[PDB]
């Protein structure tokens, strides 16, 4: 008997550019009894209700991802799913709203 994994641990922004935001997280506390196969990153405009998927899970084995194609001076929010062969974790929201900016 196997379940979807738990939420990714400690998600954060760790870099930005004027057109991208880079997120990092840690492996979930539990994997539901089947190995983690990937992660799924979703991004929305902070002033929006429409989340957009940024990648295919099997394409994202590492616990970091650069979200590209973002508009400078526009605020975004992010959430990350852990995935295994059973399904998707509860998403782990990335705290706060974030601008893509040259820092």
């Amino acid at each position: 008997p196997q379940y979807p994994p738990g939420p990714p641990a400690f998600p954060k922004v760790y870099d930005t550019t004027r057109s991208s935001v880079s997120l990092s997280w840690g492996k979930p506390a539990y994997d539901g009894g089947s190995p983690i196969i990937g992660y799924l990153v979703e991004v929305k405009r902070a002033d929006s209700d429409n989340w957009v998927r940024c990648n295919l899970p099997q394409n994202l084995q590492k616990t970091r991802f650069e979200v590209t194609g973002l508009m400078e001076d526009t605020q975004y929010q992010f959430r990350v799913y852990a995935v295994n062969k059973i399904g998707y974790s509860d998403p782990s929201d990335v705290p706060d709203k974030h601008y893509p900016k040259d820092i």
